[PDB]
């Protein structure tokens, strides 16, 4: 029901008064009083917190509202208390804005958020987005009016001159207030995912076996590489052309046995694949050797010195000594898959950094998940009253104008999951890394201990 809906709503602003005004508090007086230093990241969560605290300490006159079923606070509380929310939205929404901004200059060019990350430039900013947001808001101050309705009942209603005054606001709050600031946010992190991605590795096993000892152990180091992430081509000598056969393989793994009678020949099927090594591209390619043999012959592995011995003439980059399998392979496994290891070692990318943003993705996700449908709904008012002029009615705005009175209580618990999640992603993960390394950062002043938390 209609009073149904608004029991959801008397809870949900319940709830994040009671989450979120000890929560945003605990971190206002942990960055004031607490720490004597107030860093950069300091000063962000501290104003993200002020957003968020003011919309809370509204949040109870819209009970008393929703209890009563009248407005009592006058003309002027009902203009304030929807101010102070819109601040509160427009503030939220550029500060986690200014928080992937302020990452994408770090990772893009680093001597440059060297030479801007300060304090100043942080109390600039800060401002900047504090009276940025106050001008944006201020078309509610007059769209806002008390109006009363039935009996002994007045309703905080949106009275707009016009339905294109309405439209114009519903789509100024969505471009504005969500959708130009996260197209910012996206292509951000789009950018700074875009550079730690790194195509799969493709690795090429071409092995000559004709009683099938080397093609046990191609098919052993295809499965030790494909477990590390690998795209593995295994493919025997005998069904292989020389032209252009490495084109496209960041690493070639050749093996092959010993055959010679009185010499050291080739097995039979890798012998046209030697002979036509030239056309393969082996030029400044990654390649290791490897093949079975036996120690009871006078040169062992004779064949794995001659193709290691090419493959260098033709400029190849020999990335580890050749894998020389005594007897059985079977029976050295261990040999073979730990030969396997040391190749990848020894091309291995260069390792990703490991400190990723997860705190600020997620409250940037969060904050996304609570405010884009209701900037949707409000499009969505504003695409109806551009042609069609419902409001507050029709056929799906009977359930669209029932939407936004759900969101707009979703939208106060948005102000109050910002502190958990600082504890969540916190003692979640810092203390599960070791409880004694959290309390020497404590120990400070406290600004170690928050950058940190933000990566
Ligand atoms: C057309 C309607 C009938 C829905 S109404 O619009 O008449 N409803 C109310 O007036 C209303 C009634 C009961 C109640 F508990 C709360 C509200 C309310 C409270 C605040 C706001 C509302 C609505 O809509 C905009 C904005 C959102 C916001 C932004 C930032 C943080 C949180 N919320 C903020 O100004
Ligand atoms: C006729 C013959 C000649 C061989 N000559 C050599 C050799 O010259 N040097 C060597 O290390 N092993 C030699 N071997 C041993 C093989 O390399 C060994 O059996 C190996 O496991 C063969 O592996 P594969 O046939 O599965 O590829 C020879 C084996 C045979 C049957
Ligand atoms: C619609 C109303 C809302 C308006 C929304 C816009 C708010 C401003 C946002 C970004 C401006 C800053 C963008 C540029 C920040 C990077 C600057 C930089 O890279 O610094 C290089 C400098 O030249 C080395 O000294
Ligand atoms: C303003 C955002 C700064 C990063 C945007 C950027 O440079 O990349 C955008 C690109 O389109 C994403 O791949
Ligand atoms: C959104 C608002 C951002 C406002 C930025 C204010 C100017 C920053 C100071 C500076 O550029 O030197
Ligand atoms: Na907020």
């Amino acid at each position: 029901g209609v009073e149904f809906i608004s029991l959801l709503a008397i809870i949900l602003l319940s709830v994040a008064l009671a989450v979120g005004l000890p929560g945003n508090s605990f971190v206002v007086w942990s960055i004031l009083k607490r720490m004597q230093k107030r860093s950069v990241t300091a000063l962000m969560v501290l104003n993200l917190a002020l957003a968020d605290l003011a919309v809370l300490l509204t949040a109870p006159f819209f009970l008393h509202f929703l209890a009563q079923g009248t407005w009592s606070f006058g003309l002027a509380g009902c203009r304030l208390c929807h101010y102070v929310c819109g601040v509160s939205m427009y503030a939220s929404v550029w500060l986690i804005t200014a928080m992937s901004l302020d990452r994408y200059l770090a990772v893009a060019r680093p001597f440059v958020s060297q030479k801007l990350r300060t304090k100043a430039m942080a109390r600039r900013v800060l401002a900047g987005i504090w009276v940025l947001s106050f001008l944006l808001a201020t078309p509610v101050l007059a769209y806002r009016t008390v109006v009363p309705w039935k009996t002994n009942m007045s309703l905080c209603f949106p009275r707009y001159p016009s339905e294109g005054h309405r439209a114009f606001h519903l789509i100024f709050e969505a471009v504005t207030g969500f959708l130009l600031p996260f197209l910012i946010v996206v292509a951000s992190y789009s950018d700074i995912g875009r550079r730690l991605q790194a195509r799969r590795a493709k690795a090429l096993i071409v092995y000559g076996s004709t009683t099938g000892n080397t093609e046990y152990t191609a098919e052993t180091i295809a499965r030790e590489l494909a477990d590390a992430g690998y795209e593995v081509d295994s493919r025997d000598a005998a069904s292989v052309e020389a032209g252009g056969l490495f084109e496209g393989f960041d690493l070639v793994l050749l093996g092959c046995s010993t055959w010679g009678d009185d010499s050291i020949e080739l097995q039979d099927d890798f012998i046209p694949l030697f002979d036509s090594l030239e056309e393969t591209g082996a030029q400044g390619r990654k390649v290791a050797c490897f093949g079975c043999g036996d120690s009871s012959w006078e040169y062992f592995c004779g064949a794995v010195d001659a193709i290691e011995e090419k493959l260098k003439n033709l400029g190849a980059e020999i990335v580890q000594d050749g894998l020389r399998i005594d007897g059985d392979p079977r029976a050295a496994r261990d040999d073979i898959v730990g030969w396997a290891h040391d190749v990848r070692g020894a091309i291995r990318r260069f390792r990703r950094s490991r400190r990723t943003g997860r705190l600020v993705v997620l409250i940037i996700l969060t904050f996304a998940a609570f405010w884009l449908p209701y900037h949707v709904v409000n499009l969505a008012e504003a695409g109806r009253a551009l042609a069609g002029q419902a409001a507050g009615l029709g056929l799906v705005g009977k359930r669209l104008s029932l939407a936004r009175n759900v969101l707009i209580a979703l939208a106060f618990l948005s102000s109050s999951v910002n502190p958990v999640l600082y504890a969540f992603a916190g003692g979640g993960l810092l203390r599960s890394a070791g409880v004694g390394f959290v309390a020497k950062l404590l120990e400070g002043t406290g600004a170690e201990f928050l950058e940190v938390l933000f990566q």
